[PDB]
């Protein structure tokens, strides 16, 4: 997983569609972590 942003409102690197963002950039997917769903962790 790669830290590109945060899946939490208010955060500077806020991004809701983390999965799409990561997929767009060129990653396997996105899930914001399978527990610590605070950061936009790109599946990789």
């Amino acid at each position: 997983d790669k830290l590109i942003g945060s899946c939490v409102w208010g955060a500077v690197n806020y991004t809701s569609n983390c999965n799409a963002e990561c997929k767009r950039r060129g990653y396997k997917g996105g899930h914001c972590g399978s527990f610590l769903n605070v950061n936009c962790w790109c599946e990789t």
